[PDB]
This record gives structure tokens, sequence and C-alpha cells, in this order.
């Protein structure tokens, strides 16, 4: 028909936004929504990527990946922001290895942080589901969807038979994913790749409980000249039930010191030209920045008022 066609499918797709929530149907390319909730990923690039400026509150965030690739770097920052703001967050450790070092270099306030570390994974879930329940929380994170033994497993006993994980996992995340919704607590999950650059570990769940999943995955081992200062993460959010998914942005994760925020409004800075690059001589309208990329960040590194104004100009120029 003659916007008949169209006339209907905006009927049609309203009622299935209707029948099964707003993320059911989305075109790739509206801007759609804008809640004044989310908390910054700690990169503009990946916030503008997630559309909403940061991971859904409320939603069930899951950051899977390969082993040495940032995951971690992102919930820990991630945890730093909503903590710098009133929330207090609280990790749910099962792999034994964090580093308050590194976290308060990030910005954690670590003294506050509650760490917990279950002896099955079946108590973990527990006490990151009653955790979450007194509506205290503000971020919570589980350190290893794939360490989550269960209680059986660890044991021997109860059972050469298996759905556990999956099961174990199930069992929660529908029981959990209800609360977060009412309480207003997003959960970040890290998972793995036992391989993969796999399709579950116990997944299948998580997979879909999830609002928001991230593929983090290392892409450059960033030079410094002399041998090395970090990293290129490149991540592609692979279903976003908030925005629209596919989309994807790039970082800085310098060792010992975590995302750079000046390289990425450089990197912003310039895809979006408010700032010139005038051949490795990057400029801001007339004064220039500096002379190499690492040359620019150490200028916008001491200079929080001009990184600023790029930082509030490139959120001006979307919001």
């Amino acid at each position: 028909q003659a916007p008949d066609r169209e006339k209907a499918l905006e009927l049609a797709m309203a009622q299935i936004d209707k029948n099964f929530g707003k993320g059911s149907v989305m075109r790739l390319g509206e801007e759609v929504r804008q809640p004044i909730s989310v908390i910054p990923t700690g990169s503009i690039s990946l916030d503008v990527a997630l559309g909403i400026g940061g991971l859904p509150r409320g939603r069930v965030i899951e950051i899977y990946g390969p082993e040495s690739s940032g995951k971690t770097t992102v919930a820990l920052h991630a945890v730093a922001n909503a903590q710098a703001a009133g929330g207090i967050a609280a990790f749910i450790d099962a792999e034994h290895a964090l580093d308050p070092e590194y976290a308060k270099k990030l910005g954690v306030d670590t003294d506050s942080l509650l760490v917990s570390q279950p002896d099955t994974g079946e108590q973990a879930l527990e006490i990151a589901d009653m955790l979450v329940r007194s509506g205290a929380l503000d971020i919570i994170v589980i350190d290893s969807v794939a360490a989550l033994v269960p209680r059986a497993e660890i044991e021997g006993e109860m059972g050469s038979h298996v759905g556990l994980q999956a099961r174990l996992m199930s069992q929660a995340l529908r029981k959990m994913t209800g609360a977060l919704n009412n309480s207003g607590t997003t959960a970040i999950f890290i998972n793995q790749l036992r391989e993969k650059i796999e399709t579950t570990t116990g997944g299948k769940a998580l997979k879909f409980y999830a609002s928001v999943r991230l593929d983090v995955r290392r892409i450059e081992t960033l030079k410094d000249g002399t041998d090395a200062v970090g990293n290129r993460t490149r991540v592609k959010v692979v279903k976003n039930k908030v925005s629209p998914p596919f989309k994807q942005a790039e970082f800085d994760i310098l060792y010992g010191q975590g995302i750079s925020r000046e390289g990425s409004l450089i990197d912003m800075g310039v895809e979006h030209g408010f700032i010139r690059k005038s051949g490795s001589w990057f400029t801001y309208e007339g004064e220039q920045l500096g002379q190499g990329k690492e040359n620019a960040r150490k200028f916008l590194l001491e200079n929080t008022d001009v990184a600023n104004e790029i930082e509030k100009k490139i959120k001006e120029k979307l919001g």
C-alpha cells in the first residue's frame, strides 16, 4: 500500500513494543530514547556507542572476551563512577584475582568496596541476590560466569550428570533479573572465551537475560617508543536492548593507569572534527594541542579546562 505500508508497520512495530516491551523491534538507524539513568563506562567512545551514554542501570550486563583483553578494567571503571556519585558497589569474587592497587588508580574506593568470596557458585548467586534485594547497591559485578562451579562438582556427589552450571545460572538469572529491574541495581558479569577467538560456558541464560553484551577484544599492543604504555581495546556491543545494537568503539588502556580519558577525547575530537589534525599536529580551534598522539594527551592530561570543553562539546554534538 501507499503509507498504509509504513503506517501499519508502525501499528505493528508499536504493539510489539507494547506486548514485549520496548527493545523488541528497532531500526539500526534511529536515535530513540534517553533515560536520565546510565553509568559511564568511562569512555565517551564506548558510551556514545551504547547509545544511552553508559551501561543502562536496572538492566543486567555481560562483558565477555579472551584473557587479558579489558573486561575487568571496564567493569572496574564502571564501578568507580557509579561509586563517585553516592552509590556503593559489591564485587562477588570467585576468581580470587583482583588488585586494589589497580582499581584505586582507576577511581575505586576499595575501602568502601564490598568484596565477597563464595565457596560454591550456587552460594555466590544467592549472596549476589539477597545483596541486591536490600536495594542498597548501585552496581554489582560477578567476576567470572565461568568460575561458578556448582556445589555438586566441587563435591563430586549429586552428579557424571550436568545441566548444573546452566541451571544454577538460569535459576538465579530469572529470579535476580526481576529485582534488578525493581531495585535499579545494574549487574555486570565478566564471562570468558575458552578459546573463541565460546558459545556459552553456561551462557544460554545470560545470553538472553542480559540487556547489553560487550565483546571486548584486544586489537593492538600500544607502542610507547620505549616498549609499551598499554593496549588498544575494541568493544563490539553485540546486543543492545536499550538503544540500537551492533555499534562499537575503541580506547586505550595504559598499563597501570587504565582507560585513557584524554586519548578518547582526541579520537572523538577528530572523528567529529572538533580537533583538526595538521599531520601529527592535533590543533583545537586556533591554538594547537601538541605534536603526537601521546604528545597531545600529555597536553589534554594537564589541561582539564580545554579537555572538558571537548568532552562537553563532543557530548553536545550528540547527547
